Parts: C-alpha cells; structure tokens; sequence
C-alpha cells in the first residue's frame, strides 16, 4: 500500500529527497536530433529536448522534428504523446502530428499566460467564425464549440486536412487553474478533470495516443499522466498494493526527460491516486463527489 508509504514520507518529511533519488534514477538517452542546429527554433526550452529513441518524427521531407514523445506503457497498455507548449512557427507541425498520430484528444494543462510570460501559443481558434488555416502543413482548424467551466473548458475541434479535405473531431481538455511547477487545487479537482478526459473516449486504444502537453510537456503533463497509467494499473488487476508509483514514473521517463518538475507534483500524484483508487476499486459514487467537490459549473 502507497497509503502507508505516504505517511511513512510524510511522517519524515522526505519528498525532495524521495524526488531527487528519482531525479538521480531517471534514464538518459540521447536526443541529438533535438539538438541539431537546423531545429534551434523548434524547442521552447533548451534544457528540454525529447529523446531520440521515442521522438515523434513528422511525415514530412523537409525536417522530421517535433519536441514530442511518445510514452508507451506497456503493462498499462496506454500511450500519450507529451509535448511542448507550441511555439509561433510549430503551430502547424503540432496540428500535422495530431493528424498523423490519430489523436481524439488534447489535454493542455496550462494557460498561453503564466508568471509573466508567454508558455504556449495561441494554436487554436477562439471562435467558431474565425478558423486557422496553417499553410506549411495544409490544415484548417475551426472551433466547434466549447463548454466553459470554472477551472477547466471543453472544446470540440474540427481538424481538415486540405490535401484531401478528410476532416475529424478532436477535443481539447484545457485546464486553466493548475500553476505552472505548482499542483491542482485538490485532488477532486484534479480527479474531475481526468475522469472528463477519460469518459470522453479520448484515451481509448481505437485511437491515436492522446497529445498532453503543458509549456514544457514535463511537469504538469507528467504528473497528470502518472497519476492516469497508475489507476489504469489498479483497475486491471483491481490490486492497489501492486502498484509503485516511484517505478511507474521511472518507467515513463524512459520515453521522456523530467516528467514531474517538483517534489509537490509527486506528492500530489500520491494523492490522487489513493484518492482515485476508490472509485477503481468499486466505489462509483466518489465520481459524482468529485464533481461537487471541484466546484465546476
Ligand atoms: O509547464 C510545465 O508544467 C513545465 O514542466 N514547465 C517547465 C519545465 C522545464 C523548464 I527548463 C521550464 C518550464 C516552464 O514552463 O518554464
């Protein structure tokens, strides 16, 4: 049980060094691509880079780079593609990937402004009359419709490829109150919006992984990823006990540097997942609470 194992942490006051002991574990592998000259102007954060074994490579002659990974959990058997914030000039391959990949689902985690700064492009259309067409990679873009609620919206996308003007839905999950290397309100909270994600049909194997992505595609999406495989985890053997959320999240920075940013995201993970696992183990009605809980209409 994480349950003990969380008080035991708590008890002695040891998440930094619990997380610098997995920042000392974490695999490194190269990420040369990243880091050729040519794709200078594709990462948002130079300490930030994909690795080369898992990148995504764009169906694109020209240049192949996108700073994205594909996280393959195997004994989960879920896959998420986490990326960067995209930036001005990477708004078109962001969408391109999203097409090639065959995702239902974008989960953004953060806003276009925190702390000052820009974290991410405006990449998609805030209203319906108003479309975006991204003319290097030959897409249109157009809003739907959205659900606006109090920390989170909801939009459905129409994505068409111009090439063959094929179209498809995507929806975008956009968390709008989770700060930047900070922590969800609550649990609930944070629950209620991956239980949205999930009942949407999103993250299921008939489709493409889903792209999570926050303005560096680490922190915020590494925690919430985590705390997603480690319920699916419960749920296919319905054993709680048989889940370690430390080598779950070890297994998933195998595919890309840095998920978690901070000793509180983790802490954080751990609790959500205790808190998740009510309803994985038989107790539908925590949903519904949740929901209360979170405040969201
Ligand atoms: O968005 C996030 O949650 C996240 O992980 N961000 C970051 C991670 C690493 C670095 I270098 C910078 C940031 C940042 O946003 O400034």
């Amino acid at each position: 049980e994480m349950e003990k194992e969380f008080e035991q942490i708590d008890k002695s006051g040891s998440w930094a060094a619990i997380y610098q002991d997995i920042r000392h574990e974490a695999s490194d592998f190269p990420c040369r691509v990243a880091k050729l000259p040519k794709n200078k102007n594709r990462n948002r954060y130079r300490d930030v880079s994909p690795f080369d074994h898992s990148r995504i490579k764009l169906h694109q002659e020209d240049n192949d780079y996108i700073n994205a990974s594909l996280i393959k959990m195997e004994e989960a058997q879920r896959s998420y593609i986490l990326t960067q914030g995209p930036l001005p000039n990477t708004c078109g391959h962001f969408w391109e990937m999203v097409w090639e990949q065959k995702s239902r689902g974008v989960v953004m985690l953060n806003r276009v402004m925190e702390k000052g700064s820009l974290k991410c492009a405006q990449y998609w259309p805030q209203k319906e009359e108003k479309e975006m067409i991204f003319e290097d990679t030959n897409l249109k873009l157009t809003l739907i419709s959205e659900d606006i609620k109090t920390y989170y919206t909801v939009r459905q996308l129409e994505l068409e490829n111009l090439t063959t003007q094929e179209t498809r839905e995507i929806l975008h999950f956009h968390y709008t109150t989770w700060p930047d290397f900070g922590v969800p309100e609550s649990p609930a909270s944070f629950l209620n919006f991956l239980f949205k994600v999930r009942e949407s049909g999103s993250l299921s194997p008939e489709h493409g992984p889903v792209v999570v992505h926050c303005s560096a595609g680490i922190g915020r999406s590494g925690t919430f990823c985590l705390a997603d495989t480690c319920l699916l985890l419960m749920d296919k053997r319905k054993d709680p006990s048989s889940v370690d959320i430390k080598k779950v999240l070890l297994d998933m920075r195998k595919f890309r540097m840095g998920l978690i940013q901070t000793a509180d995201q983790l802490r954080f993970s751990y609790l959500a997942v205790i808190e998740g696992a009510k309803f994985i183990m038989g107790d539908s009605s925590v949903q519904d609470q949740w929901k209360e809980l979170s405040h969201e209409d």
